[PDB]
C-alpha cells in the first residue's frame, strides 16, 4: 500500500488529512462526563479502553453498547458528535495541543505512560504497517528519528513530560504501561476510583481476569547508551520514572 502525506501541525507531524481539519479539532466540543484515554501511540489506548467500558459495566456481556479519536479523519469528530453519553473519546495529542473544550469542562482524562524502549519498538512496527504514517526506514534509522521527535504526534519525552507536568492542574489520572502490566488490579481500582465508582473486592477480580524488557533484544548496547544520554538530557524532574 502506497503511504499518504503526513506534515507539520501546530508543531508536531500529523496525517494531512488531520492537518487539514485542524480548527475543526481544536473546536471540539466536550461535555462534562466525557472520559478521555490520552496516550502517545502504542502506549495502551486500547487496553485502558477495555478496562474503562468494563469498569462503567463491570458485567461483561452488557460492554458490547458502546472509540472516537479526536484528531483522527480516514472521523473521530463524527462518531464522537453522534455518540451517547458518558462518551468515552480517545487522543494522541500532547497536552498543549488538547482541544480546550476539554479542559473547560473539566472532563476526566486518563494519561497512559510506557517506558519510551518498548514504545519506540511498537511504534516502530506501527508504522510499518500504517499507511497513513511516515515510512520508518531501517530500525537503525528510525532509532534516530524516534529520538528526534520526527514522528507522528511529536517526541515522546516532550509527550510524556507535558502530561505529567498537567497533571497538578488539571483533571487527569497519570497511569504506567508498565504497572498495568504488573499490578493490574491496583490499577483497575485506581482508576475505578478515580472515575467515581467504589468498586467491589471481587468486581475488579472479573475485570482482572477478562482483560516489558523486550526493547532489549532489540538495542544494541551502543544504541542504548546513547538513548540513556539524551534521555537523561532531556529528562531532568525525576519524579517522572519508568521501569524499563
Amino acid at each position: 500500500t502506497k503511504r499518504l502525506s503526513v506534515n507539520y501541525v501546530k508543531g508536531i507531524l500529523q496525517p494531512t488529512d488531520t492537518c487539514d481539519i485542524w480548527d475543526k479539532i481544536w473546536n471540539f466540543q466536550a461535555k462534562p462526563d466525557d472520559l478521555l484515554i490520552s496516550t502517545y501511540p502504542k502506549a495502551g489506548t486500547t487496553w485502558t479502553q477495555e478496562i474503562v467500558e468494563l469498569i462503567q459495566n463491570e458485567g461483561d456481556v452488557e460492554k458490547s453498547k458502546r472509540f472516537p479519536f479526536l484528531e483522527m479523519k480516514i472521523s473521530g469528530l463524527e462518531q464522537a458528535h453522534a455518540m451517547p453519553s458518558p462518551r468515552i473519546l480517545k487522543t494522541h495529542l500532547p497536552f498543549h495541543l488538547l482541544p480546550p473544550s476539554l479542559l473547560e469542562k473539566n472532563c476526566k482524562i486518563i494519561y497512559v505512560a510506557r517506558n519510551p524502549k518498548d514504545n519506540m519498538v511498537s511504534y516502530y512496527h506501527f508504522q510499518r504497517m500504517n499507511k497513513a504514517l511516515p515510512a520508518p526506514g531501517t530500525w537503525e534509522e528510525y532509532f534516530e528519528t524516534f529520538l528526534a521527535g520526527k514522528v507522528c504526534w511529536g517526541s515522546w519525552h516532550e509527550h510524556v513530560k507535558g502530561w505529567w507536568e498537567a497533571k497538578d492542574k488539571h483533571r487527569i489520572l497519570y497511569l504506567f504501561y508498565e504497572d498495568m502490566k504488573k499490578n493490574p488490579k491496583h490499577e483497575i481500582q485506581k482508576l475505578a476510583e478515580f472515575i467515581g465508582k467504589k468498586l467491589d473486592d471481587k468486581v475488579l477480580d472479573k475485570i482482572v481476569h477478562y482483560t516489558v524488557g523486550d526493547w532489549k533484544k532489540h538495542f544494541t548496547v551502543a544504541q542504548n547508551e546513547r538513548f540513556d544520554e539524551d534521555y537523561k538530557k532531556k529528562m531532568t524532574d525525576t519524579r517522572l520514572t519508568f521501569h524499563f
